């Protein structure tokens, strides 16, 4: 690290992320669960997976992010299955696209973006919910895999 590295976002494809600038290479395929990850809040429960789809007996196995409301008990996709990983200035990010759209000016489909932080010590990581359901659903994921 020379600390001159421009804050860029490098994208990978299919459960992997590699950066030619820093010489970083990660695959989160072993971090990925076919059974998927679950996050819960009082309003919604989210089911997320690192790459690909999430398995849920309530959401289509072609969605990689799906939330089930606990209060209203409806379900929405926060993004259709996708395996594109991203790396932004050292933070690995995950971005799902093609979710169920909501009333917003740009009429955008729901999107999920996980930010993998490797704070101190962790394992595969557990995704946690930020607060943003306004549009971009950011997820707080502490994983050791975000450490090179």
């Amino acid at each position: 690290e020379a600390e001159a590295e421009f804050l860029s976002r490098t994208e990978g494809d299919n459960c992997t992320v590699f950066d030619s600038q820093a010489g970083f290479s990660f695959d989160l395929t072993p971090l990925t669960k076919k059974d998927a990850y679950k996050v819960e809040t009082d309003k919604y429960e989210f089911h997320i997976n690192v790459c690909g789809p999430v398995s849920v007996g309530a959401c289509p196995p072609d969605s990689g992010a799906c939330q089930v409301s606990r209060s209203d008990r409806k379900s929405w996709n926060l993004g259709r299955s996708n395996a594109k990983l991203s790396y932004y200035d050292g933070m690995i990010q995950l971005t799902y696209r093609d979710g169920t759209p909501y009333n917003n000016e740009k009429r955008t489909p729901r999107a999920t973006l996980i930010t993998f932080l490797c704070d101190r010590d962790a394992g595969v990581g557990f995704p946690e919910y930020q607060e943003e359901d306004n549009s971009t659903y950011n997820f707080r994921w502490y994983t050791s895999y975000a450490c090179p």
